């Protein structure tokens, strides 16, 4: 017997299995079946049992209906032999759930962080369409740590395929992320995506023979190259080592090189023993300024003979007794065939010898003839010139030696015949056959020949093989079963897509045309990948579409089982980038040539493309194309990211000319808008030009001097050329230009509010700086026009980066409320509410709390805060992890005391916020503020809510404190307690008041947020006219950006702000705004209250008075901006920071010992989150890990490198008395003279007033000892 059926079963699916009965000992054979299931519960799912006889030499085909009532659990068919025949064999069966298989591309592997992901989604039912059912799917992608940072609820599908992206944030979480896509609730596909930071000071080198050495020669020719992580050439020093005979030293030369160097190193006497000979070379490369060694050893092979020979075998192995043919392929060293290689070929085995010559494509042509018995061929090459090889070939892993061969013999259309040339060993008695589609046996057949060898199969193909079928044939040889299988695919009924490229050559730089066939209108979908990007992380996408395009076990390969008697046994017969991420139709008749840009650059490529049509299905291109651009010519930047004005600076650059000759270069660097001054040049030379000679694959350097003229950022225009300007090459690269000292912007600013026509005049006293005016017509124009960078300082902590997140959802907030119809706006704050999202959940701890770093630091203030204000956010955003902000208010909920009250679990870092040394007023009132906004969190945590409100009624006439007590308001004024009229009675009682001034403040130390928090219980209770002198201080402590100086105050105060002036400024705005000064008079004209992005500036000069007439109806801000360039010097307030640089006995190395404590008062003994920054003098960079000699009393929280190496930040929890002190590691990597003083900085985050500065010297050095030859001034 031989039993055959679906290894797999589906929910209404027949399952037809076909049993052959050619054992001739008895006339017929009775089998019992059963076919039993059991789900995953422990639930009996399936009982069919069958009995039939199958007569000798015929075929029974069973059908089993499938229950549509399967789920996943345990299933297998039995058949057991009934009467006299003893036989008994089961096979296991799996469950397929889906009638559907998804495939999801990426265009990369890994992503550097400020990244794109982008990936497309691809359904295809069981015969390679897009499922008519499916219409679209439910993509998430989660972060190395589970969390949802996107989700595509209802992703709809085009010719079942799904495009999309997702940005990766400036400083994301790094690792593993995971794309999944889910259909009917049920997970269809899930691809992985890696996330790496490509930093450090670590670099990696090469060695290579710049050509193969030969004996001849005596010599090797290399070529060294040393290339930075990030992508740029390094510079040092090579020393290179050449070991001819074992350990002992040959030769030792030195060479500088720039990325890119060559090397000869000559031989005495080399006399080799074989034909190939082994030598080790060492290199050392020692890194230009640090002198960090990098030590590369490699085998450099030499050879006697200029060419090489490898056998070109049809087959990997030789089938005996058919003829195997094969040939020689004579390989130049590095590059052409051998044209006339004469030898002799011999195989002994099969007694062929022929003495000829290799042809013009360098081959000799073998053709042998092995017969039944012949176990190794013994290709055996001896040439005229002595060159020897003998490579052997073996047979094929006879199984049974004994074979069947199906040969389809003509083209498989629909309906028409299909025949078919069966070819056996044997003189056959009966053959079997089974025809697949859809994953279930269509047909089968028991034919018998007429003890032939040959047969002409001749089936109907019938409607249940379309499109793709796959025919297998069996027979029995001996004891042994053999088999062959066949494709059959109706072209005529199939996506027959192609994709081509020009008969031309590809060049860097240049276009080329693209020439696709295939469906009209079909979907195509191209990517093209860097062959070096597929390297250790895809060694990829591509296998698993070619898998899928159709189908060593040939039977559970065509989706079958197979089982045979005891007896019997089975056969076997066996820089970088990511580009054209394009999808097109094939549109109007049946080909669409799409012309494209090939990327300047040294890379090689890798084309792929697939196709899918509605009616058609799944069409690909069978290899992807390939090629590799080398760019001709290019030049390299090696710049500081920051120098000071009038310090001299040498720009580094390196040429690189991949021509066949050396050519001189020109490179011309261009002093655009009067930034750059060149040293020794006349001032209004506008240009630059040197010329260097560039020899073929060597770096050669080039720099220019020059001295940096106005602040702000430097533009380095570099444009170059060689080969008389045949190969051009430009660069549009930055240096940022620092003032001297730490620069701290004013800005003062007067509101109106006019309802009725009202003239009014504003004065601005004045009183080195430069200043501008502006006037915004709305609170958000100034904030909006910023979103992305509101702060001064750094924002690398839980509480600090919600600057990202937070004023985006208060700009959507008043958006929305005043129906906005500048979509514009709100799609900048929605974009970038979501990408605050995904930075945000850093943050976030194990237990689902949240914390002010990204390991540690878990906080009750700061999970409050995210987890509410997420909460709000989601009316803005689809891809919030609805759960996870429900399981941080749990985590929230479980923290709070019997009381009511809430204490901060965790370092304090913020005071007034933090301290239990009040009753925990704040924290319980700002916790209960939280849970209270949200309308799902304040029904589903309303006990919590119970308790803490009663906390705060009970304390009521106990709250002292502004800053406690503004919050407990806002708390009772959201509540609808009944105590909130007393509450903010008493917040009132404490304000402080100035009428000639119009202003109303919350006071001491926290008096921005207090008096946020206060304004809004204001505009709760309607008190908007009141709120007006409120506002008016409010305003005027705002940053020049429009939001506040810090984060918190911010988050508070553009709430409270906008939810004033949203109930009191004027429907319409029709206002002119007079503005005199000095001589001039300047107007300007507001008149549709609308528009946002509206721009009013003015450069008044250094005058004295200034006076601003309003007159109108309408709002507005008159903002006046003080820019302060002061001289850097020292300054302690509240801390005491202390500098010594200790010796290194190295020019190019700064240690710096920072000493850093607070100055304690009164009460007040210890600081908020205190940071440190470092600033480094012009031209140093600080390496990997910089910071040694930590003190344990405070611990560095949190380390941030930012600004090309140049500023070191440092997050500190709090301050004592008790020193915390560290030392910075930087190297002089830069050429800088005439260097100004840098500084370092201590201060407190949440208050203003605390910090201490303090200067620090370099060896600022001098223009003589920088310079080349030919920009050197006369002094040198
Ligand atoms: C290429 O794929 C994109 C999906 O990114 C398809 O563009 C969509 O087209 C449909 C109409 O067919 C629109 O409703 C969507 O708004 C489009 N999406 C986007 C993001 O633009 C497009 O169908 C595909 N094919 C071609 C030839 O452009
Ligand atoms: C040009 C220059 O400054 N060269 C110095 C050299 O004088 C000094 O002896 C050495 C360290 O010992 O470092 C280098
Ligand atoms: C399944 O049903 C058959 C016939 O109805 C019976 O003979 C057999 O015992 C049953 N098997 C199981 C495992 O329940
Ligand atoms: C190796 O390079 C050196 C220097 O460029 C040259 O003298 C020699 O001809 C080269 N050898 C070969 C085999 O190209
Ligand atoms: C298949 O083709 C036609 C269907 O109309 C039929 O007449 C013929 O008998 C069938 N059989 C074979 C063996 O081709
Ligand atoms: C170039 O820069 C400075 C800007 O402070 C200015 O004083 C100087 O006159 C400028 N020169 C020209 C030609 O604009
Ligand atoms: C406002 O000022 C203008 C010009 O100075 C003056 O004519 C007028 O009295 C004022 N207008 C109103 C409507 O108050
Ligand atoms: C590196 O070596 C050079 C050799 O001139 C020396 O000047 C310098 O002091 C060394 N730097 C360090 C960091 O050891």
């Amino acid at each position: 017997l031989l039993v055959v059926g679906p290894k797999f079963i589906r929910a209404n699916q027949e399952y037809t299995l076909v049993i052959s009965n050619f054992n001739s000992q008895l006339s017929k054979v009775d089998l019992l079946l059963k076919l039993e299931g059991e789900t995953d519960n422990g639930l009996s799912v399936l009982n069919v049992t069958k009995m039939v006889d199958v007569r000798r030499n015929m075929n029974r085909m069973i059908n089993f209906n499938m229950p549509e009532e399967l789920t996943a659990g345990n299933y297998k068919i039995t058949i057991d032999g009934q009467r006299g025949f003893s036989f008994h064999k089961e096979a296991e069966l799996v469950y397929l759930s889906k009638s559907i298989s998804g495939l999801i591309q990426v265009d990369k592997p890994v992503f550097k962080p400020g990244d794109t992901v982008n990936f497309r989604v691809i359904l295809l039912d069981t015969e390679l369409k897009p499922p008519a059912r499916v219409k679209s799917v439910y993509v998430t992608i989660r972060d190395p740590q589970r969390n949802v940072i996107r989700k595509w609820s209802t992703a709809k599908l085009y010719a079942g395929v799904f495009e999309s992206d997702l940005q990766i944030v400036p400083t994301p979480m790094l690792g593993v992320w995971n794309i999944s896509v889910e259909v009917e609730g049920e997970e269809l596909v899930s691809k992985t995506f890696e996330v790496k930071e490509y930093v450090l000071s670590t670099f990696d080198v090469q060695v290579m023979p710049s050509v193969i050495p030969l004996e001849e020669h005596q010599a090797v020719n290399l070529t060294i190259e040393a290339n930075y992580h990030f992508g740029k050439p390094v510079q040092g020093v090579a020393k290179v080592e050449l070991y001819l005979d074992d350990d002992k030293l040959n030769q030792k030369k030195e060479l500088t090189v720039y990325g890119k160097g060559q090397v000869e190193l000559r031989f005495d006497n080399f006399a080799m023993d074989a034909d190939q000979q082994d030598v080790r070379v060492k290199v050392s490369f020692i890194e230009q300024y640090t002198n960090r060694t990098v030590v590369k050893q490699s085998q450099i092979t030499v050879y006697r003979y200029a060419y090489r020979v490898e056998l070109i075998k049809e087959s990997p192995q030789f089938r005996p007794g058919l003829p195997f043919k094969c040939a020689l392929q004579f390989t130049h060293h590095d590059g052409t065939p051998a044209k006339g290689i004469t030898g002799k070929v011999e195989v002994s085995d099969v007694g062929f010898e022929t003495t000829t010559t290799s042809d013009n494509d360098g081959l000799i042509k073998l053709e042998l003839q092995p017969s039944e018995g012949t176990e190794q061929l013994g290709i055996n090459f001896n040439a005229v010139d002595g060159f020897f090889f003998y490579e052997d070939v073996n047979k094929v892993e006879t199984v049974t030696d004994a074979y069947i061969k199906l040969e389809l013999k003509s083209p498989i259309k629909r309906n028409k015949l299909m025949r078919f040339m069966v070819t056996c060993t044997e003189r056959m008695t009966f053959f079997v056959y089974y025809v697949m589609s859809k994953g279930n046996i269509i047909d089968a057949g028991f034919m018998r020949p007429n003890k032939q060898t040959k047969y002409l199969l001749q089936l109907n193909a019938t409607e249940k093989m379309i499109p793709k079928a796959k025919i297998l044939i069996a027979t029995v040889a001996g004891r042994t079963v053999v088999y062959d299988y066949a494709d059959l695919d109706f072209q005529e009924l199939r996506n027959n897509f192609d994709l081509s490229i020009d008969e031309q050559e590809i060049k860097p730089g240049r276009q080329i045309e693209l020439s696709m066939s295939g469906r009209p209108g079909a979907y195509v979908g191209l990517a093209a990948y860097d062959k070096a990007l597929l390297l250790f992380n895809k060694n990829l996408f591509w296998e698993d579409i070619g898998q899928v395009f159709d189908g060593f076990d040939i039977f559970h390969s065509l989706g079958l089982f197979a089982r045979t008697l005891d007896d019997i046994l089975f056969d076997s017969a066996n820089f970088q980038e990511s580009w054209l991420w394009k999808n097109v139709s094939i549109g109007r008749s049946g080909s669409r040539k799409l012309i494209e840009v090939v990327p300047d650059t040294t890379t090689s490529w890798y084309l792929t493309g697939f196709s899918i049509d509605p009616v058609y299905g799944l069409g690909i291109i069978k290899k992807p194309i390939q090629f590799t651009t080398v760019q001709p010519f290019y030049i390299v930047e090696n710049l500081p990211y920051s120098i000071k004005r009038g310090e001299a600076v040498v720009l580094q650059f390196t040429l690189f000319n991949n021509l066949g000759a050396e050519y001189i270069a020109d490179v011309t660097l261009y002093n655009v808008a009067n930034q750059t001054e060149f040293v020794g040049r006349p001032d209004t030379d506008l240009s630059y030009t040197k010329s260097v000679s560039v020899p073929p694959k060597v770096g050669v350097p080039i720099s220019f001097l020059i001295k940096a003229r106005k602040l702000g950022e430097m533009a380095v225009r570099v444009k170059a050329s060689i080969m008389l300007g045949h190969e051009t090459d430009a660069l549009e690269k930055v240096i940022r230009v620092m003032p001297e000292s730490l620069a701290q912007p004013k800005m003062d600013t007067s509101f109106f509010c006019f309802d009725d026509y009202k003239n009014q005049t504003f004065p601005f006293n004045l009183d080195s700086k430069k200043i501008e005016f502006r006037l915004n017509p709305n609170l958000l124009t100034m904030v909006i026009k910023n979103l992305d960078n509101l702060l001064a300082v750094p924002t690398g902590c839980g509480e600090q980066n919600m600057v990202k997140f937070v004023p985006n959802i208060l700009v959507l907030d008043y958006l929305y409320a005043t129906g906005s119809k500048e979509q514009h706006l709100i799609d900048k704050a929605t974009n970038l509410l979501r990408q605050g999202y995904q930075n945000q959940m850093r943050y976030r701890q194990t237990d689902g709390s949240f914390g002010v770093w990204e390991k540690s630091g878990s906080s009750v203030f700061l999970t409050a805060f995210v987890a509410t204000s997420m909460q709000t956010a989601s009316k803005y955003m689809n891809d919030i992890d609805a759960a996870m902000v429900e399981k941080a208010l749990d985590w929230l909920a479980s923290k709070q005391h019997s009381s009511g009250r809430f204490d901060e679990t965790g370092k304090v870092w913020h005071k007034d916020m933090q301290g239990g040394l009040r009753n925990g007023v704040a924290l319980t009132s700002y916790v209960l503020t939280a849970l209270l906004e949200n309308d799902i969190a304040k029904v589903k945590h309303a006990v919590v809510i119970q308790n803490g409100m009663n906390y705060l009624s009970n304390q009521l006439a106990f709250i002292n404190n502004p800053y406690d007590l503004s919050i407990a308001t806002y708390a009772m004024m959201l509540n609808g307690h009944t105590m909130k009229k007393e509450a903010l009675d008493k917040l009132i009682d404490m304000s402080i008041s100035d009428n000639n001034k119009k202003e109303r403040y919350w006071g001491t130390t926290n008096q921005i947020e207090t008096t946020a928090y206060a304004l809004l219980s204001f505009v709760m209770a309607e008190k908007y006219l009141d709120g007006i002198p409120v506002m008016n201080w409010l305003v005027n402590q705002r940053y020049v950006t429009g939001s506040f100086p810090r984060t918190q105050d911010t988050f508070v105060g553009l709430k409270a702000l906008t939810k004033l002036a949203e109930k009191i400024s004027p429907s319409r705005n029709d206002y002119t705004v007079q503005l005199k000064y000095k001589k001039n008079t300047k107007y300007f004209n507001i008149n549709s209250e609308q528009i946002d992005v509206q721009n009013f500036l003015e450069i008044p000069e250094d005058t004295k008075k200034l006076e601003i007439n309003v007159g109108g109806i309408g709002f507005g801000l008159l903002e006046v901006i003080y820019q302060f360039d002061l001289n850097l010097v020292n300054f302690e307030h509240r801390f005491k920071l202390d500098l010594e640089k200790q010796n290194t006995g190295s020019d190019y190395e700064l240690r710096l010992r920072v000493c850093a404590n607070y100055i304690p008062e009164l009460t007040d003994s210890q600081s908020n989150m205190a940071l440190i920054e470092v600033t480094l003098p012009s031209g140093y960079v600080v390496d990997r890990n910089p910071i040694s000699e930590q003190t344990t009393v405070n611990p560095i929280q949190n380390m941030e490198i930012r600004y090309g190496g140049t500023s070191v930040v440092l997050y500190y929890y709090k301050m004592g008395t008790e020193r915390n002190c560290f030392t910075v590691t930087a190297y002089r990597r830069f050429k800088v003279a005439l260097k100004r003083p840098a500084y370092v900085v201590v201060y407190d985050y949440y208050n203003t007033n605390l910090n201490a500065i303090k200067v620090y010297e370099v060896d600022k050095q001098n223009v003589c000892e920088i310079c080349e030859e030919e920009d050197c001034p006369a002094e040198c």
